């Protein structure tokens, strides 16, 4: 067979062809139900697959590659063929995906000076080298050798990353040189800025979200390629959830117009994600704003659950579908639900405490990283004695990547989190020999931007700050935790309670006579994991959104089944039970969901704006000079109405321009204030401004307050900058509030009065 891009137009075997691709991703699904997942794909009315290749799930020690069972990505593609399915593979070698280090492996670190996802030659070997593992896999299923593969995407959105057509060019030649010469190759980003990368030899594809404006998305693409056929890479079907935040949903109704728009104009997309399925055990990502680690659950909202449900969304999406099918055909049967089931009260009366079972220690004068000491995931312990001192201190953790327990003598002193940018814990006076932990548990490398560079454990130094100076801490016992189910299971377990909240493993046994999905209830736990007959699950953590945990009822057995719970922090009490619903949207976060409490009042009557201007109406990137140079720690806009006339105001992104007119890092940037926001209806928390996704928004209240103009914003910058403008990106619709007119910005270094 043949796939080619043609005039306006794609063509398969000569004739013209409209891809309508559904994104599943192969280790998000158990193995098992791969089939269920591509008939589910094929009833709602695709006809092609899109999926990944991820890295690191393939080589997770370095020369050691695996494409065996849960790993066996031809025999996905395969699957996909023998159920009248097209495939397109992106594989990478970065994928982003909320997940590890978006692909890449963590022992790329071991080189401290290593460049990511640039021509640095260590790495560009090993992609390589990857790259050709593919190429044996996947090259002899391209449609052009009798398979079913007919598109290969070029690394991944590398618009959101830099500028670097010869790295892009690379990755190209090594794409074409592990066998994949058969098919059309193409590279994908936003509408934004696709050219910065564009190479003339590659397709160009766009990615966008639910409700946006099509024409926007298309129009400088064909002004450039007046015949290229315009296909949506990435057509966001919901969004992924952050740990502590709201869980994410986007409307039906939205995203089916958006989709009849792009098919009455044989447009093409891939349905990102059309079913998300889970991050099981360690391989959840991480990514804006500043380090924010994404939920377990990778359902997505999308329209098929991540159990493999029929959803409303699904029933609308497949309505729309059956309308667009080659005369005389009619769509497949909706395969039936698998089972699912309900698990009494497992009591988990067995524990093995974590710092009574650990390995053997490293000894290292200095801190290092756990990469150090060829560790990739779990958690870290970095053990000392101390010196007898009369007074208090300050410990300094220069920086707890990324989340560490703190413990004098055993009792616990505080928690850092690196959500919460901490690093400091007061002493008190101490005895000569003074036992200090401190445990810190790696989550997932950030999978976006420059977070990748994602080193794990203490990144450089442990200091004791008192009133005659600051020193660093030396002579150090470190015990590498990890994740793998062995390591659990080789436990001194022992019928016992947990008094005082240590890190603890805990297992029970329980009895099923019949089997099927179940979610496993956390609420009742910390922070952690968990294992089931050897599965790993995933992450949990009682701030939510999300409290249960998928168990596949394929990871279950008749008889006796083992659980086993790593948790961190202590239960409330040492129950779970596996339940027939999720649950997705709990939250139990310290501190309101806002960015403005009682008594805040922003006063801008002594401040003098440094530029009032007027934004055009419509969708798409604004730049803005002020003609001079302000030293500056905090930013305020203040939006003094809409192009609407209507009482709200919505921002996308926002980024200030340094001396040198390009945007100032955001990794350390802080919401202060925000006059009002929306978070019922939605999810439009002021933070979205700095998330680098131009489908998020902040968004002022419309559900219950809906306050009047003005609307304000003010963000500390975290450190002191010279700033020579701003750019606004307002959100991505059409048609819809918060487009804002008139403006003016403040620039200070002292504190706005709040
Ligand atoms: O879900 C957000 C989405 O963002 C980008 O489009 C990436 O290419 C995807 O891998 C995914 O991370
Ligand atoms: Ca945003």
């Amino acid at each position: 067979g043949t796939f080619e891009v043609g005039k306006n137009t794609f063509l398969l075997n000569g004739e013209p062809f409209v891809v309508k691709a559904a994104e599943i991703h192969y280790p998000r699904i158990p193995k098992e139900y791969w089939e269920h997942r591509i008939k589910m794909c094929k009833a709602l009315g695709m006809n092609t697959i899109c999926l990944y290749v991820f890295w690191n799930f393939h080589e997770p020690e370095e020369g050691r590659y695996d494409f065996a069972g849960q790993k066996d990505i031809a025999a996905f593609c395969r699957l996909a063929q023998e159920n009248g399915m097209y495939v397109i593979v992106r594989p990478g070698p970065y994928v982003c995906a909320e997940w590890e280090m978006g692909g890449l492996p963590w022992w790329l670190l071991k080189k401290k000076d290593i460049k990511l996802r640039e021509q640095d030659p260590y790495y560009m070997e090993r992609v390589k080298l990857f790259l050709n593992e593919v190429g044996k896999q996947l090259a002899d299923l391209q449609i052009s050798k009798g398979g079913n593969i007919i598109m290969v995407q070029v690394e991944n959105a590398y618009g959101a990353f830099g500028i670097d057509k010869p790295y892009i060019s690379e990755i190209r030649d090594m794409v074409k040189q592990a066998g994949f010469t058969g098919v059309p190759l193409f590279q994908c980003d936003w509408n934004s800025n696709f050219e910065n990368n564009a190479l003339d030899d590659l397709l160009w594809t766009i990615n966008f979200g639910t409700g946006a404006n099509i024409d926007e998305q298309f129009k400088r693409l064909k002004e450039l390629r007046p015949d290229t056929p315009l296909m949506c890479s990435e057509f966001w079907s919901g969004w992924f959830d952050h740990w502590g935040a709201k869980h994410e949903t986007r409307s039906a109704e939205e995203l089916v117009k958006g989709m009849k728009e792009m098919l009455d104009r044989n447009i093409s997309f891939s349905l990102y994600m059309t079913h998300g399925g889970t991050s099981f055990g360690h391989w959840g990502g991480a990514n804006f704003p500043n380090f924010s680690p994404t939920c377990t659950s990778y359902d997505y909202d999308a329209p098929i659950n991540e159990s493999g449900k029929v959803t409303p969304k699904y029933l609308e999406v497949r309505n729309l579908l059956g309308n667009y099918l080659p005369e005389g055909e009619t769509l497949p049967e909706i395969p039936d639900s698998i089972p699912t089931i309900a698990i009494p009260t497992i009591k988990m009366t067995e524990m093995a405490v974590l710092f009574d079972n650990l390995p053997h220690p490293k000894e290292s004068e200095d801190i290092r990283t756990m990469e150090a000491f060829d560790q990739g995931w779990g958690s870290i312990l970095y053990r000392t004695s101390l010196s007898a001192s009369d007074k208090e201190q300050t410990l300094l953790i220069t920086e707890a990547h990324d989340w560490a327990q703190v413990f004098l003598n055993g009792k616990k002193l505080a928690t850092l989190s690196r959500l919460k940018g901490e690093g400091v814990v007061k002493l008190p006076p101490l005895k000569e020999g003074d036992r200090l932990d401190i445990l810190v548990e790696a989550m997932g490398r950030m999978n976006f931007g420059k977070g990748i560079y994602d080193w794990k454990g203490i990144t450089e130094k442990v200091e004791l700050q008192s009133d005659k100076g600051v020193e660093l801490v030396k002579d150090w016992q470190v015990y590498t935790i990890p994740v793998d189910y062995s390591f659990a299971r080789d436990k001194q377990y022992k019928q016992q309670e947990n008094a005082e909240n240590q890190p603890a493993y805990y297992r029970s046994t329980f009895n099923l006579n019949e089997l099927g999905d179940t979610f496993l209830n956390m609420m009742n736990w910390s922070k952690g994991m968990v294992w089931v007959n050897g599965h790993a699950i995933g992450r949990y953590w009682e701030i939510g959104p999300q409290q249960t945990l998928y168990v596949p009822g394929c990871w279950l057995k008749k008889g006796e089944n083992e659980i086993i719970i790593l948790d961190m922090a202590g239960p409330s009490k040492a129950e779970t039970e596996g339940l027939r619903q999720p649950i997705l949207d709990v939250q139990r976060g310290n501190g309101a969901y806002a960015h403005r409490k009682m008594g805040e009042n922003l006063d801008l009557t002594n401040e003098t704006p440094v530029y009032q201007g007027i934004f055009k109406s419509g969708n798409g990137w604004q730049h803005v000079k002020f003609g001079k140079k302000v030293e500056t720690r905090f930013f305020c806009l203040e939006a003094l109405n809409a192009h609407d006339g209507k009482d709200f105001a919505a921002i996308a992104e926002l980024e200030l321009l340094g001396e040198d007119g390009k945007p100032v890092s955001r990794q350390h940037w802080k919401v202060i204030y925000a006059d009002s926001e929306e978070t019922d209806a939605a999810n439009n928390i002021a933070t979205n401004v700095f998330d680098l996704q131009e489908s998020t928004f902040w968004h002022t209240n419309y559900s219950s307050s809906k306050p009047a103009f003005p609307h304000q914003i003010v963000i500390d910058l975290g450190e002191d900058k010279v700033i020579t403008g701003f750019s606004y990106l307002p959100r991505a619709e059409a048609g819809k509030t918060g487009m804002i007119k008139d403006y003016k910005v403040y620039l200070k270094m002292q504190p706005f009065k709040i």
